[PDB]
Parts: C-alpha cells; sequence; structure tokens
C-alpha cells in the first residue's frame, strides 16, 4: 500500500447539503467520475487525484487550503478561497476580488499557486474540508492525465496551457490557464465531530472567522497541520533541500561552539546543564566544565513551562543555580537568568517556515518541526546576545584576495596587538556569514546579562 485506492470509500455525509441524494456507499472512483474526471485507466504515476495522510504529510510544502462558498452551480457565482488569503468569485455569465468568468478565474489561480509554490514543492496539495462545491468547481481550473514535464525544464509538470497546448512546472508557468495533476485530501476523513470551527478552534485562537472562503481555507489547513505535526510527530520524515538547509544547519553549529566556548572562557563556570535534544552532544568537547545533559524533546505544542522541567516525582531536582544552563533549541515559557539561548522565530519569512497553529510555524529542514509561538516576555531575565568573534587559535596564513580588516568585535591576539592577520580576518568574515545566515533564517540569541566580551580579551596574557 503505497498510494489511496480509488476503490477506498468516501464518507459522503459532509457532501449531502451541497449535494443533497448523494449515495452513502462511494468509492474515490465514483467521486473523481462525478467532478467530471476521465481516468479512463492510466499507469503513468496519477494513480489517484486524492492521497493518503501519510502521502499529504511527505508534502506539507505543497499545502494549500481550499474553499468554495456558494456565493448565491453554474447557475450562482462561487467565492473561491485559498489558505493564502485570496477570495477570487467566479460567476457563470483577507483579499476580496469582485465577480470574473472562469475563464479569467482559472488564470489568477495558476498565477497564485505558482508564486506560492515554485520554491516550496514540486506539486499542489488542496486540503478541503469538503462540503460539496469545491470538488464540483475543481473542473473549471484542473485538467488531469499521465505524468509529464515541463517544456522549460526537466521538473514535473504542474499546469497547462490551451493557448500554445504546452505543460509547465510552477517556474515557467507565465500565462498558463490550467492546474495540471494537482492532489488532494479531505480533512473530514478523518473522523470528526462537529463542523470545521468547532474543531479548529479547540486548538487556535489566531485564525478567525469573518466568513470569507479563504477564512475556512485558512482554518482547514491549520487544523491539518495540527493533526499531522502538533499531536503527531514523526521525525523519522525527511524533506527534500530545496534552500539554505546545509549552510543554515552548518552555521547554528559554529555558532553554538562559538557562543558556548566563550561565554566558558568569560565567566568560568564549574558546571553547564545543558537542557533539550536527548541525541545532543558537547558542542564544547575541550572545555573544562562538568557537562551535565537533560533530555527534552521538542515541543511542537505549547512551550514548556520551567517548572516543569525540574517536576522529579518523590526525588530532588538538581540545581540549575550553580553554572549556566544551555537551552539550545529548547523552547521554555521564562529562562532563568543564567542562560545561554538559541531561540526560533516563528514570525520569520522564509521557504523553510511554513504557517502553522496557534501563532507557531512549521520549520522545514530535512525534518518537519512545529514550534510554538515566539514570546519576547520568555527573555526577560536575559539579554539580546551581540556578534562577536574570538580566537585563540595561532596567527598562521596557510593558502581569494585581501583587504585589510578592522572590527571591534574581532576578538583575536593579532586584535589585541594592533593589527588583524589576513587567517583571522578571512575566519572573521566566513563566522559573520555564518552568523548572518542563521539569523536570517530566524534564529534568535539570547544570554545572561554579566556576558561581556571585554572578558574575553585577557584569555591571551
Ligand atoms: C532539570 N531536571 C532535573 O533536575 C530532574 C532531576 C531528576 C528527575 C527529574 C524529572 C524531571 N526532571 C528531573
Ligand atoms: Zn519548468
Ligand atoms: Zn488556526
Ligand atoms: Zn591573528
Amino acid at each position: 500500500p503505497t498510494h489511496l485506492s480509488v476503490d477506498t470509500k468516501f464518507k459522503t455525509e459532509g457532501l449531502c447539503v451541497d449535494i443533497p441524494g448523494i449515495p452513502k456507499d462511494m468509492t474515490y472512483r465514483r467521486l473523481i467520475s462525478m467532478m467530471g474526471f476521465k481516468m479512463n485507466y492510466q499507469v503513468n504515476g496519477y494513480p489517484n487525484m486524492f492521497i493518503t495522510r501519510e502521502e499529504a504529510i511527505r508534502h506539507v510544502r505543497a499545502w494549500i487550503g481550499f474553499d468554495v462558498e456558494g456565493c448565491h452551480g453554474t447557475n450562482l457565482p462561487l467565492q473561491l478561497g485559498f489558505s493564502t488569503g485570496v477570495n477570487l468569485v467566479a460567476v457563470p455569465t483577507p483579499l476580496m476580488y469582485k465577480g470574473l468568468p472562469w475563464n479569467v478565474v482559472r488564470i489568477k489561480i495558476v498565477q497564485m499557486l505558482s508564486d506560492t509554490l515554485k520554491n516550496l514543492s514540486d506539486r499542489v496539495v488542496f486540503v478541503l474540508w469538503a462540503h460539496g462545491f469545491e470538488l464540483t468547481s475543481m473542473k473549471y481550473f484542473v485538467k488531469i492525465g499521465p505524468e509529464r514535464t515541463c517544456c522549460l525544464c526537466d521538473r514535473r509538470a504542474t499546469c497547462f496551457s490551451t493557448a500554445s497546448d504546452t505543460y509547465a512546472c510552477w517556474h515557467h508557468s507565465i500565462g498558463f490557464d490550467y492546474v495540471y495533476n494537482p492532489f488532494m485530501i479531505d480533512v473530514q476523513q478523518w473522523g470528526f465531530t462537529g463542523n470545521l470551527q468547532s474543531n479548529h478552534d479547540l486548538y487556535c485562537q489566531v485564525h478567525g472567522n469573518a466568513h470569507v472562503a479563504s477564512c475556512d481555507a485558512i482554518m482547514t489547513r491549520c487544523l491539518a497541520v495540527h493533526e499531522c505535526f502538533v499531536k503527531r510527530v514523526d521525525w523519522t520524515i525527511e524533506y527534500p533541500i530545496i534552500g539554505d538547509e546545509l549552510k543554515i544547519n552548518a552555521a547554528c553549529r559554529k555558532v553554538q561552539h562559538m557562543v558556548v566556548k566563550a561565554a566558558l572562557l568569560a565567566d568560568k563556570f564549574p558546571v553547564l546543564h545543558d537542557i533539550g535534544n536527548p541525541k545532543a552532544i558537547k558542542c564544547v568537547p575541550q572545555a573544562d566544565v562538568e557537562w551535565k545533559f537533560y533530555d527534552a524533546q521538542p515541543c511542537s505544542d505549547k512551550a514548556y513551562k520551567i517548572e516543569e522541567l525540574f517536576y522529579s516525582y518523590a526525588t530532588h531536582s538538581d540545581k540549575f543555580t550553580d553554572g549556566v544552563c544551555l537551552f539550545w533549541n529548547c523552547n521554555v515559557d521564562r529562562y532563568p537568568a543564567n542562560s545561554i539561548v538559541c531561540r526560533f522565530d516563528t514570525r520569520v519569512l522564509s521557504n523553510l517556515n511554513l504557517p502553522g497553529c496557534d501563532g507557531g510555524s512549521l520549520y522545514v529542514n530535512k525534518h518537519a518541526f512545529h514550534t510554538p509561538a515566539f514570546d519576547k516576555s520568555a527573555f526577560v531575565n536575559l539579554k539580546q546576545l551581540p556578534f562577536f568573534y574570538y580566537s585563540d587559535s595561532p596567527c598562521e596564513s596557510h593558502g581569494i584576495d585581501y583587504v585589510p580588516l578592522k572590527s571591534a568585535t574581532c576578538i583575536t591576539r593579532c586584535n589585541l596587538g594592533g593589527a588583524v592577520c589576513r587567517h583571522h580576518a578571512n575566519e572573521y568574515r566566513l563566522y559573520l556569514d555564518a552568523y548572518n545566515m542563521m539569523i536570517s533564517a530566524g534564529f534568535s540569541l539570547w544570554v545572561y546579562k554579566q556576558f561581556d566580551t571585554y572578558n574575553l580579551w585577557n584569555t591571551f596574557t
């Protein structure tokens, strides 16, 4: 069982208000036929328009919530809402657009999906809370057939043009009018009691219901993300490389060793309390410090209460007041004052970060991590960690042309002694690039208020 069988049953109770008299017994095969799509027995890579919950999770970057509200059935106009906040009105003659015929509506749909998805996925997954009109309207903007490649490149075809009779991916679809071979999934098939708003509002206070189709489309994708990434967590699923994943991850490792090593040199803490990843390793292996590890998986729902991390039942818990605490991506409600902290800012706009549930976001870099909403108050006992570069390594070149470096934040023997050497200038600039890579990727660094880089200069005496 790799794909969803067309002979699987589709619960139709949710479709009987827009479609009165629909059979209770219904397969995907009969539903697709009813929707106007002739699969004509095809073994060419597109076995079903609808996908499994598992296939949907592997393709989370393609998720676009879709809702159609029957505004006034090729007799009345339809309001087409997308989780992008777009509302289009199709006529059969929070961004809201006036009534227009399908021939122009379908052009806008291709433009919008292509701009949204080109840098995220090779496909679209229409996430629905199906009531009837969204499925019966797909024949107006969707064409299906064998799997294909773009006319201008080797990527999988996601759009079709009736004007030129050619196929294109999301990058080369300008002027294309049909969505080609889309995927879709009905959230109602997962067995819910009650309507969309009641199920959504159980877990999210951030998306309201302004009664437009995009509002439902957003709430639908939000509820799907909650079910698949907040309540259900699968860290085994790997996701393709689409951006700066390898550079961002390497930068995080360089930044972590740098910041922790400098803190241990500047304030000579005897013990370090490392909380978070149960698979974490000593980021500064040569440090003198007593390195103690505490297991806490990434919290995907709400941030950990600092108090519950010490709830040791009938035994005494450790005193974190001695030494320093390292919370590298361990999201707590209020950090202790003696901490070094890396906290992902969920508000960041990027191709790695997808909108999440209740203010949080779904960070997808090798794995999907739903992260709780960023909260500035978690850092009240700390300060924003300033940029600095520290190096005790020898001033030795080993060899890109050179411009002399002048910086107050290059903490080296050469800078103390008057002039930065070529090696430390190359290393400072590389470290500044990795630092900016990680900050721009959404990460934020915080440190105990007594942290001072002035204390680092005397480690050369
Ligand atoms: C930081 N957390 C602790 O010191 C600790 C120590 C011993 C048991 C438990 C259970 C939860 N936390 C514990
Ligand atoms: Zn292409
Ligand atoms: Zn929501
Ligand atoms: Zn030097």
